[PDB]
């Protein structure tokens, strides 16, 4: 009912929010933590003052924007704010091909936005020492131990919302909540291994402030967080239509 | 169909609790930590022992205080419990205009009452110590950085309100659930930067409150917790007309 | 449409869980603490190795415990497992009059049992270290700034329950988790100041089973968890009539 | 409606996100709380860091990813991923006794695979540090003490799950996020003293893993989670049916 020009708006708001305050959170963990002694190399900082505390409380920022996304612009424009949920509605016919393209832009911009934003906010050292939230695969993870947690992570998250959000008999009005909780533990768990992205979008717009302005060059990582969500996407779309087929 | 006269007191007692219960689990937090040594500056002693970990445990005693109020006082006054999202509202014509000072003067009286009863429960360390959890700048963050944290904060918190309170659409029963959740979920990002107040009256209680019993004067940053949240309720109010429109 | 005799097998229950799973969470937490160096007197251990955010999780020991307990014997005894709640239902004639002392005691010998048991799972630590989770004013905390906490503590609670619980236009379902969450952020309030019981046997349990394991002796302070979670029920059982009126 | 196959397929994938998620979130403390020095020997780590802040993070890591498989699942094969669960249901008829075995089998494989999978991800580090978060008594807890914590732990969750989606009366919709939630509160309580399983798949898995990958031999404790799980879902569900009949 929406025109796509609003819908796309919508993307770019929604995945404005989504890295702002998600990725904000991660980089504002490390500025509070910087000048701790950590216990050994894997703990980079999150985690160091708060445990896995640090690690579900970066994640329920995520999950909690995530729910007020769905709200707020669920009904709008389905609020997506990933290319691999985008990708994987798409993989089973419920979202048409010709408005992917246009909705993995918006979500790119948005993602970008929301980052340089948060930086304007919380000043230089949300890049410097946050690394404004960017996922890469942390110390002693290897490219395809990460790939594959986001292969886990994003099967998890796009089958929740075939569940609660797209099938037809899935309960009124708890599409929003369920999927942001669902994130903010997959982020608990896979937090300190890949980061946790499960969204193209969502690493893409650190990656793009880090360059600019931290002079940091995570690129050669961004197959892992391409790749990984959506297959890992796609395929827990084609599992849901097959157990319910 | 509930008298102003009632629905004044239930504004006044919504935004007490939100004040009593919420800055005061800020100013607990600082009360448990004094004594301790931070890693650096930026980390005054919320997130000293418990990291991110404390900044979320903060978000929840505002969200979950602010989720108990809406759903014991939304069907009364509609449960408000800020002059920014009042203003919001009458800005797009959901609250009548002739109501919004009755409002706003309740919402500020019930701050400061909340913020002084937490003091004489707490004693004179929650503001001496803690501040009565006012919120300020923190350490490096400048007049407009903070400013800006305020605008987006409560554009998130705004949009989320429509979407979920405002628009007839919306699944009922959820509204206090995510707008409480949606809070917390800011202020666990935001905390650390401006204090995440979204919420003049919020801002109002603990500044006159300290201003009193700690001889703190924190007034000349009150005009961040006012335009910012205003500025940032009214974008989101009017955004959200134009992508339902 | 259930017996007296079933009902108070569920209230019972009910309260025996309240106080195994919440006030166990907080006897386990000095348990893991013990040993470690406080940054000040008024930090007992509890937010010691993870500030605020340890006394979230055990607000949310409590909150899901009694939301659990809602969900599975609010249809059957109403699951009030807390004397000040069944008394403040009696004041605004929500309960009978005649089953109110049947009610409480089976929430006296409920709480009784319930820390009894944990303290055999836990071993004798959880009662010589962790106090059996038992409520108490905090250092510097006086008599009456204890029971002022206690009594806007029961407020929130008890106007909470009227609204989502008693109230016929309350939504649906949404009773047992809003009354568990609203617990949990009382308790991360409050908990450092009175312990936040809100609750005359979730206090009597601890004080019962310390008194013959731990040989401490808190009786003295009990009338604060009677008195003052009775007043602040009644006195919110009797605003929200007013307001509803 | 759906055939036994594809409920089987649903059960070793939900059985499977429970471990990978939930039993990978501890081992993920524990691996960067490595080095760190602990305040007494009932804190092995988990909780070094963030206090009972780690244990609610784990007991969250295991509820938001039990919500999001009931979400996904429950309308396909009920989603018991738990043998207790389904024995439970099976005691009080609500479940064939032909499909127990079927079911049990396809939860013990995915319990194993998760594990597996999730040593993948992490490395070798998750079973050597990390003990793939494997369930057993901790620090002076014996093995009755550790029995009777899983024989009270999984009565409330048995219980719960009676209440809010066996019972007819169950407002819909809820069943996921409350006993995802149920569980994550009995782990922040128990989670120290029996590692508060609940479920003899989720024990299996881990243990299988460890003895494979870390050369550890838990099994001798494995009937405690067997015996305590089985008695405490029996005991609960019949009493359900005893207060309700």
């Amino acid at each position: 009912m929406v025109s796509l020009t609003k819908r796309c708006i919508a993307e770019f708001i929604g995945t404005f929010i989504l890295v702002f305050f998600g990725a904000g959170s991660a980089a504002v963990t490390l500025m509070i933590a910087s000048g701790g002694t950590s216990p050994n190399p894997f703990n980079i900082g999150i985690g160091l003052l708060g445990g896995l505390g640090d690690w579900v409380a970066i994640g329920l920022a995520f999950g909690f924007a995530i729910a007020a996304s769905i709200y707020a612009l669920g009904n709008i424009s389905g609020c997506h704010i990933n290319p691999a949920v985008t990708i994987g509605l798409w993989s089973v016919k419920k979202f048409p091909g010709r408005e992917v393209v246009p909705y993995i832009i918006a979500q790119l911009l948005g993602a970008a936005f929301g980052s340089f934003i948060f930086l304007q906010c919380a000043g230089i050292g949300a890049a410097t020492v946050g690394g404004l939230g960017a996922t890469a695969p942390f110390p002693g993870i290897s490219y395809w131990q990460a790939m594959l947690a986001e292969v886990v992570g994003t099967f998890l998250l796009m089958i929740t919302i075939m569940g609660i959000a797209v099938d037809e008999r899935a309960p009124k009005g708890f599409a929003g909540i369920i999927i942001g909780l669902t994130v903010a533990g997959i982020i608990t768990t896979l937090g300190n291994i890949s980061g946790s992205s499960l969204n193209p979008a969502r690493t893409f717009g650190p990656y793009l402030n880090d360059m600019i302005f931290a002079g940091t060059d995570l690129w050669n990582y961004y197959s892992i967080y391409v790749i990984g969500p959506i297959v890992g996407a796609v395929l827990a779309a084609l599992t849901y239509q097959y157990l319910t087929s």
